[PDB]
């Protein structure tokens, strides 16, 4: 059994938008920006709330790019994060009680503060390749094992 979660990459030809996390699960990160699906919504419905939430932003597509599948040793649920692109916005990002955003040219990409998969995962995101990851983490800066394939469809 695993828990639904939305991530959403504003991904323009030569930067990348992302924020840093202010609190709650992942503070100090630099991310995208999602969090849980609710009850109610689909996953892409609850990847443009986060977003709009988060950073103001809405959009007109989201393109599915990804799957990554998180285990934490000792917790039951699994996390099934749902990675979403985009490459047109609609808005300025702004800050919010959740997230700083800031733009980040592609050779600069802040992985060291970042969640450590990210390092992993992001070479395939950036070569616009779809993909499925598994991460097995002992808390949450140690991965244990992982599994990462490019897929035909997310
Ligand atoms: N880039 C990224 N890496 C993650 N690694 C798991 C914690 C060890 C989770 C995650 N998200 C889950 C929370 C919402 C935002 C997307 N996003």
């Amino acid at each position: 059994a695993s828990r639904l979660y939305t991530l959403v990459l504003v991904l323009q030809p030569q930067r990348v938008l992302l924020g840093m996390k202010k609190r709650g699960f992942g503070a100090g990160r630099w991310n995208g920006f999602g969090g849980k699906v609710q009850e109610g919504e689909t996953i892409e419905d609850g990847a443009r709330r986060e977003l709009q939430e988060e950073s103001g932003l809405t959009v007109d597509a989201l393109h599915k790019v990804g799957q990554i599948v998180f285990e934490f040793v000792g917790e039951p649920e699994l996390m099934d994060v749902h990675v979403f692109c985009t490459d047109s916005i609609q808005g300025t990002p702004v800050e919010s009680d959740e997230m700083r955003p800031c733009w980040f040219q592609l050779d600069q990409i802040p992985f060291k503060d970042m969640w450590p998969d990210d390092s992993y995962w992001f070479p395939l995101l950036l070569q616009k390749k779809k993909f499925h990851g598994y991460f097995k983490f002992q808390g949450q800066d140690t991965i244990l094992d992982y599994t990462l394939r490019e897929v035909d469809t997310v």
